[PDB]
């Protein structure tokens, strides 16, 4: 607690980070990220997941999910975990460091203003999102104040941006979380 | 780094100690003076020239302290603010610093936050942010604040986080300059 910043990973996320995995097509990468969303929701976390891949080979470097409530840490969004775990594994703060393959972050949702800045500092060269900011806000979450034309912001820093990839499935998982997110017991959740 | 079951960012000894030693600093300038000591300690421990600490806003009881651990920590998210807010939340056992019955918390920072930390401050539940060095001062030694929204301060204030800036600005700048020179 008090000698380190320590956010524990639920087993399914340990498993995801331990098992070698190559997913070539963007839809394959996002399909896998959306499996983590569903698993995270069943392990007490928020409806968001993200993974860092080698952009050109499809090799999964590290995955993260939203652990804000179970990990008691408002910074524990999926993207922060995924980026930080990828950095720890490749032993550098800078995923663009000399000698590293170009890295891509694939995220179940467009980033909040915090994760937006994290993406910029991280060194990934591309960002691929499923759910749009409006989908996320629809179930009550807040993206916070991003700068005007944040996507342009990214591209002007050499970070390519794609969004809407498997958005339908991503929206369906947001709604499942929402519909199970009350206090009144509903066997079915 | 080592462990595959956690995101684990180790803190250097002065910062472990800052996090486990009792300190009550009533005046704003006393809080900021303490954060500036951390800045200089962190530089000597191979970190960036930034520190922050979360205090109880009224009493000035220090809850937790963070510094920039990006390079030695291998973690671009390890800015001073992210560590200080996260360690405070850990110690108070909640992801939300304005959870009912917790005292109002305040983030005292050696410089204005970058766009990432600006987001982190919004989600954290702190009700006050107090900065030393300005954005300009920070760019003037080659750190990037990133594309923050126009009127980031009004953004915080509209969400119930009061903002004070420039507090011991000159002292904090002298440490920025020293960092940049060495
Ligand atoms: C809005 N929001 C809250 N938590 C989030 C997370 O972990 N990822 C993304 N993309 N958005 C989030
Ligand atoms: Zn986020
Ligand atoms: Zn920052």
């Amino acid at each position: 607690m008090n000698d380190a910043l320590h956010i524990g990973l639920p087993p399914f996320l340990v498993q995801a980070n331990n098992e070698p995995r190559v997913l070539a097509a963007p839809e394959a990468r996002m399909g896998y990220v959306l499996e983590l969303v569903r698993a995270n929701i069943a392990a007490d976390g928020g409806p968001f997941a993200a993974a860092v891949f080698e952009r050109d080979s499809g090799l999964l470097i590290a995955a993260g999910t939203n652990r804000v409530v179970p990990g008691r840490c408002s910074a524990a969004h999926a993207e922060i975990l995924a980026l930080s775990l990828a950095q720890a594994k490749l032993d550098t703060h800078d995923l663009s460091a000399d000698g590293l393959p170009a890295c891509e972050l694939v995220t179940s949702a467009e980033p909040c203003v915090m994760c937006f800045g994290a993406v910029i500092w991280s060194g990934v060269r591309s960002l691929v999102c499923a759910a749009r900011s409006d989908d996320v806000e629809a179930i009550g979450f807040d993206e916070g104040p991003r700068p005007e034309n944040w996507m342009g912001g990214l591209e002007a820093r050499g970070i390519t941006v794609t969004t809407g990839l498997l958005r339908d499935a991503a929206c369906a998982l947001l709604r499942e979380y929402n519909a199970c997110n009350g206090v009144i017991y509903n066997a079915r959740c």
